[PDB]
């Protein structure tokens, strides 16, 4: 298991434009598109991404140039931030994976917001960052997603992806 395989169970792959979990126009594996209600307006971002009109519809080849793309700037947005960079340097490298995970979920602003569970992490305090990870809308949300993703920082094994 790795960070691509871990995110593409939790996003899924659809190849046609949909609602996520907010109800936001998304794309291939959870690729957002936009936050507006304007299926226009995503159609039109959905263009710009791929650098082709679409009408909506995408392959499977440009979904996973979209995933690589955001995994990608998930971690570069893990390394900029004063907050995060250092918790991400103290992880072992799959408990890494689950920190990438919510950032490709929530943004790099939603997570440095997790600043109690961040210091209990960066302290190896797993159960006791478990505990306080789960106290949040994320969890509440999308509680099976989250599970995994606590599972993953919990333990440093990928036992709750098998
Ligand atoms: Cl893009
Ligand atoms: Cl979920």
């Amino acid at each position: 298991m790795n960070i691509f395989e871990m995110l593409r169970i939790d996003e899924g792959l659809r190849l046609k434009i949909y609602k996520d979990t907010e109800g936001y126009y998304t794309i291939g594996i959870g690729h957002l598109l936009t936050k507006s209600p304007s299926l226009n307006a995503a159609k039109s971002e959905l263009d710009k991404a791929i650098g082709r009109n679409t009408n909506g519809v995408i392959t499977k080849d440009e979904a996973e140039k979209l995933f690589n793309q955001d995994v990608d700037a998930a971690v570069r947005g893990i390394l900029r931030n004063a907050k995060l960079k250092p918790v991400y340097d103290s992880l072992d490298a799959v408990r890494r994976a689950a920190a990438i995970n919510m950032v490709f979920q929530m943004g790099e602003t939603g997570v440095a917001g997790f600043t109690n569970s961040l210091r209990m992490l960066q302290q190896k305090r797993w159960d006791e960052a478990a505990v306080n990870l789960a106290k949040s809308r994320w969890y509440n949300q999308t509680p099976n997603r989250a599970k995994r993703v606590i599972t993953t920082f919990r333990t440093g094994t990928w036992d709750a992806y098998k």
